[PDB]
């Protein structure tokens, strides 16, 4: 299902705020209703003189599988946002795979605070969008978002209790892979 075009990231939000620690998806938005598995996510995104990286991490909780990926790409001038590029990598970080030069993701901060965020993803395959996500981050495990980053859901024109919470799924993390 494509991804949404309605997406600009928030004017004035503190990037070392969404730069630090690592993130953990505790509720994602994935609107596309022929979709059945459930995911959790973490990852840990840095930023140095204008270069973003970071270290991904998807657990399918439905068939217990996960992969691991390495995005790059640059901060826009314009607000918090990337255009990314990502290699697939192993758990010990080597590189399993180059980038396909044809495929990028964009992400979007919507909000961010001391304990949580708000952002928006939208994979592209070339031509083809492979889809969008909004997730709700904190940075422990099983926290509660911010009062800050709820009201960012609704402002989003989204409403909370649409959103699968990872916290009941069973998850299995990699905290090793996104430790600093
Ligand atoms: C719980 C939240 C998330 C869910 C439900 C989700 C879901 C998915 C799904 C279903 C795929 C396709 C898997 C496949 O068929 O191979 C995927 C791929 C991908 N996702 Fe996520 N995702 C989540 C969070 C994120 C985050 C936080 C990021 C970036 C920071 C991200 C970036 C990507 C990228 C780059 C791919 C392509 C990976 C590859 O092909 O190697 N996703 N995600």
């Amino acid at each position: 299902m494509d991804c949404s075009t309605n997406i600009s990231p928030k004017q004035g939000l503190d990037k070392a705020k969404y730069f630090s620690g690592k993130w953990y998806v505790t509720h994602f938005l994935d609107k596309d209703p022929q979709v059945t598995d459930q995911y959790c996510s973490s990852f840990t995104p840095r930023e140095s003189d204008g270069t973003v990286k970071e270290a991904l991490y998807h657990y399918n909780a439905n068939k217990k599988t996960s992969f691991y990926n390495i995005g790059e790409g640059k901060l826009e001038s314009s607000g918090l946002q990337y255009t990314a590029k990502y290699k697939t990598v192993d758990k010990k970080k080597a590189v399993l795979k180059e980038a396909d030069e044809k495929n990028s993701y964009t992400l979007t901060v919507l909000e961010a605070d001391d304990s949580s965020a708000l952002v928006h993803i939208c994979v592209r395959e070339g031509s083809k969008d492979l889809g969008d996500v909004y997730t709700v981050l904190t940075h422990q495990k099983d926290a509660e978002p911010s009062a800050k980053v709820k009201s960012a859901v609704t402002q989003a024109g989204l409403q909370l209790s649409q959103f699968v919470g990872t916290k009941d799924l069973g998850c299995q993390y990699d905290d090793q892979f996104t430790s600093l």
